[PDB]
């Protein structure tokens, strides 16, 4: 009973922060590695693969910060527990 | 019984924020990995390149944000707890 | 009984909303990298390449779009609660 | 008893839609990409080339509006409920 | 008992549409996809590409189409409700 | 009890046609993709390799229909019920 | 208890047929699409490839066919039922 | 009790047919398309390469057949029911 | 209770020989598919690679015949039951 | 109860953890590997290179960081218990 | 109780050979895919090549064959029932 | 109840270090890969190559050593049980 | 209880033996594949490589056999039955 | 009560070390295959290839060992049985 809330939300949230690193770990990865290889080509474009790079980076963290947030919300501003 | 709806409800907002980043995920990495590659090739296309990168992390961004919203309706403008 | 509805229909919001996004998420992706590629490859075909990245973009949006409507329709929509 | 009908509708409504735009999401992208990729490389050819891929993009699209006609089917015209 | 059948049939029908776009979806792709890189690479054989890309989604859509049928007979023709 | 087979078979139903199409829409996409590349690459050759292509396809869809069958069989020529 | 065995049979011939499709659609996909291809490049040699192609493509059609006489055996040579 | 054994008898046959068709199925497709491009390759070496396929086929053919064996077993040879 | 043991055995039997396949399924076109594009290139070493192939076809089908030897022990020389 | 928050907090904690190095995993590899083979391309560029690298690696180290961090709240910080 | 130790011990024979074969099933063909290629390659080196395969093929047998001792040992020296 | 916060406990300390070293096992390979092969293409950059690799597989470790810790932690420092 | 610890205990050592060759398998095909190319390419290298393969296949073969330890030790050293 | 714990102690086990393997299999397998690679192309770098793979090899087996380790807490340092 209150103890369902309870139980269901600390799932929720493992959920909610495991899941979410999954997508953006590979992208990241993948963008990352595609800098580093183009960094080698053409060493002179460091800034502008590195500034591109690091946009990039930022979208794709906030992917996995938003499940942050909901496992963060469901732990500490539960509204049902 | 009443508890029930609120232990569904977290472990709905988990999933919707959890899995709504994998193909986003992955999707942002294989776009900004090709853009920094094409930086890399075309110095002077970066503005450009940033560009329509920019406008392709916005749309795949949307599509976790979806989630989120779901999320954060479940948790904090829930209709049925 | 008329916490199971309510409980199978958020769980039901979660799940749309969720998987809705993987296959557009890794085909934004595919597009998007290959449009910044072409014009790093072509420069003064930009606009040609944004316009037709653009409407695949809105095809591929509204296959998650379909799963948010639903989602929203189970949550402050729902016939059967 | 009576609630396991409309309960199990919601659910196969999020599982329609969910499940529906995974393989279409892929496909739109692959498409659309070397489409634009196509462009780049003969521009000439756009008028051609955007043609094809929207008759594409409509079969792709209608896979994943089976799945959301058969969702709304289940919540809005359900004959069992 | 009577609503198992009805509960049975609607998760059934989700299940036929659902799952039956994720083959169709990536292989229309695949097919539209080389299809424009054929009309890129070879302009004038728009007609021929195009012609034989029709009767290849045409056979592809039917596999999803097949999904549709059973999920519209098991709401609107079941003959066990 | 006497539910539980109508039950069943409907779920067998979906699964049948559900499952049917995944390996089918892949291979189908696959054959016609390098068809009309074959197009594109010997436009003299059309002939020949939409011949091979409709064979190739028409053995595809038989494995997707063998799943229609058994649906339809479950459906509409139920031995059990 | 007499309902089980017929509930089980209905579910084992869906899970025989449906499955029964996924290796054999994705591999009569790859040898057509070789076939094709190699039609394309070498059109004099058509009668041997498409011989070879049909050799193959029957050696797979049967790997489904097994399925299929399984599932008409659970459904019309049921030994339990 | 009596039922179960029969109801499990079912099931297994459907999954030993239904999985064991999942490799061999990609197997095949993989000789078989490498076979055909070696023919277009080397159209003097068809009777070298069908040789060799048909070799392979058997084996993979065989992988497959083990199933249906179990599968036919379980239902007309069953020594528990 | 007494049925259990026959139950698990049969369940048991399909799993051994359907999972047994995948692998060495996959397996053997890889290594199918190498053998006859290498008769393809260099028709001449058919002798060496026919039986360098039919010792590795040995080593897998090897890997599946173990699956059958243990399906065809829990039905017909099972010690529990 | 009581037991039972606990239970699915140890649970969470272990999804938490054990799910987030999943795709970081893959992504910092791929992000290496491309690394260490520019490096070996453009050795005059290894400052460059190692800079975008560890950027990168800090970003997706964070992601699995985020689970931890939900594991260690869960286990040490647990608000429910 | 006595039941469900054999029930339990026949449904883990079944899983150790079964998942046994995956791994290896497709790393003897890939290592079997390069030693014919190898052969094709450079017939003289076909001794170098068959010694190198076989030492290979015997590693990787041997993981599937830990998984037929576990299981024999679980039918027929079982220590526990 | 006592039982059941061990129970789950043991299965968390499981899947944390099981899970945790999947992503993080195929990263460093791809990593230690493109490392020996840049090392074989530049011996002269074998320093560079090695310290850039070094700081990458630390980094990947740690992914794996934070389930570790949390499994560890569930077994010797668990603070519900 | 005395029943299900044993059960318990051949479950987890069918799963141990089992799940533990998948990585390793492939891995060592992987390892022997490129081996073998290497020999064909290099024939003068044999010693080398195979040296260094086989020390390969004894770190991967090690991460199977610790798999098959935990087994023996859960069916013949088993410290809770 | 005292059988849980045990029984979901052991499971844990199988699980721990089965499934820390998959990863650092397949990771091992491409770093090897690159190495013996890297030694056919440069013979002379063997050493300096040999250190390098040796040092990744034991990075990714602690990854499995990890997963042994807690496998041998769980049977024979068990603070909970
Ligand atoms: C958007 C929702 C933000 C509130 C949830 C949250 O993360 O706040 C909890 C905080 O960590 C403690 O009070
Ligand atoms: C009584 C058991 C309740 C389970 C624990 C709390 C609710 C969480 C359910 C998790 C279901 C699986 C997640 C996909
Ligand atoms: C939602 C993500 C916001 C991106 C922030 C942009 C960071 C700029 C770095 C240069
Ligand atoms: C009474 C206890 C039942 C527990 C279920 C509560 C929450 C339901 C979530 C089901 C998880 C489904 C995962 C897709
Ligand atoms: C519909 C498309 C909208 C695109 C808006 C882009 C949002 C920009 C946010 C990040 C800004 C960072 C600037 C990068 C500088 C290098
Ligand atoms: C249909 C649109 C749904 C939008 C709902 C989003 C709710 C906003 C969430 C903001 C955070 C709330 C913080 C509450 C803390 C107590
Ligand atoms: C007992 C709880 C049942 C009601 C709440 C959830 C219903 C859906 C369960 C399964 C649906 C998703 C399965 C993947
Ligand atoms: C009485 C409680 C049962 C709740 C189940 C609701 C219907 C859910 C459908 C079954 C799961 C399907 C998802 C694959
Ligand atoms: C009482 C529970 C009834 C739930 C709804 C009936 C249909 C169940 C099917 C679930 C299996 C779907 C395939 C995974
Ligand atoms: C009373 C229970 C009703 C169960 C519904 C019958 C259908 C069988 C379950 C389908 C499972 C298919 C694969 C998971
Ligand atoms: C049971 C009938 C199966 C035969 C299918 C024939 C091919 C259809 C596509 C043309
Ligand atoms: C009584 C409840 C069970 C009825 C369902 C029929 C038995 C079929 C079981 C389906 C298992 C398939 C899983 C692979
Ligand atoms: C009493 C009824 C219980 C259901 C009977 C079905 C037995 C078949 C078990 C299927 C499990 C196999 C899953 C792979
Ligand atoms: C009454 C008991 C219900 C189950 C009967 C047999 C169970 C064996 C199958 C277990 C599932 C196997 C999945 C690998
Ligand atoms: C009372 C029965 C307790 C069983 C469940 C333990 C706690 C719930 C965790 C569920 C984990 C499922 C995650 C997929
Ligand atoms: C509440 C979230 C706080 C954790 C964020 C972790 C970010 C730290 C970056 C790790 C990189 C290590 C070396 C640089
Ligand atoms: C009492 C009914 C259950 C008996 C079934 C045998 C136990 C074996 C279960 C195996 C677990 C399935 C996943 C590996
Ligand atoms: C009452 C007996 C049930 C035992 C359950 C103990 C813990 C179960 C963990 C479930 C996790 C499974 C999915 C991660
Ligand atoms: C009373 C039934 C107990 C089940 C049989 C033994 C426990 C084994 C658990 C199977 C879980 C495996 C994880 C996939
Ligand atoms: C009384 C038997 C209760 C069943 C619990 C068996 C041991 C728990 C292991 C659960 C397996 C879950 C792993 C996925």
């Amino acid at each position: 009973m209150n103890p369902l809330i309870a139980a269901a939300s600390v799932i929720a949230a493992g959920l909610a922060v495991g899941l979410a690193s999954i997508g953006p770990g590979v992208g990241q990865g993948t963008a990352a590695g595609q800098a580093v290889e183009g960094i080698a080509r053409q060493p002179e474009a460091e800034g502008k693969i590195r500034g591109t790079l690091l946009l990039s980076l930022a979208f794709m963290e906030a992917l996995t910060i938003y499940g942050l947030v909901v496992a963060l919300a469901l732990l500490f501003a539960n509204p049902f527990v």
